[PDB]
Order: C-alpha cells, then sequence, then structure tokens
RNA sequence: UCAGUU
C-alpha cells in the first residue's frame, strides 16, 4: 500500500472491487456527499465495449477526492469495493516500476 | 471483474 502520488493532488478516483453492478449514477450519489464531482467514468473494454471491471471518478475538485482517497474500501451501491487514486496507465506502470523501500 | 489499449 504506497498511495498513489499520496503528495501530488489527483482529480479522479478508481474505483475496483465493484462486485455488483455499480454505474455512474450509483458512484456519483456515494462520491457527492464528499464533495462536487464532474463526472463518472464507467471505463468500458476497449476491445469488446463491455464493463472491463473497473469505473473512475472525476472530481471538480482535488479536495473533494482526499476525503476519499484516504480511505481504501468504501460501501457503494451497498457493496464495500475499492477505492484508491486513479493514476494513468502511464503513470502506474512507472510508479509500479520505481516502487521503493526503506 | 482491482487501471483510461501498461
Amino acid at each position: 500500500s504506497q498511495r498513489p502520488g499520496a503528495h501530488l493532488t489527483v482529480k479522479k478516483i478508481f474505483v475496483g472491487g465493484i462486485k455488483e453492478d455499480t454505474e455512474e449514477h450509483h458512484l456519483r450519489d456515494y462520491f457527492e456527499q464528499y464533495g462536487k464531482i464532474e463526472v463518472i467514468e464507467i471505463m468500458t473494454d476497449r476491445g469488446s465495449g463491455k464493463k472491463r471491471g473497473f469505473a473512475f471518478v472525476t472530481f471538480d475538485d482535488h479536495d473533494s477526492v482526499d476525503k476519499i482517497v484516504i480511505q481504501k474500501y468504501h460501501t457503494v451501491n451497498g457493496h464495500n469495493c475499492e477505492v484508491r487514486k486513479a493514476l494513468s496507465k502511464q503513470e502506474m506502470a512507472s510508479a509500479s516500476s520505481s516502487q521503493r523501500g526503506r
């Protein structure tokens, strides 16, 4: 558990572990309590065009995300899913490769 | 379905 760019301000959160059929309205309905949401990115598969397994929630502000990204498992729709800072697939490669320990 | 075609 590194917290992807914890010192960095983020404006989109990653929703994983969604075993229940969760969509845009579900996520927004929960995360709106934290702050102003921009869009809910239900990231479909770029091959078949299906619910690939994960989604993102874009916020208009990077403070609204802070109350969220600090906690991992959030209960949305009634299911307790995993929420973390949504780092780009570009960044997630570099950040994972440069995973440092002391 | 736990990452935006890593």
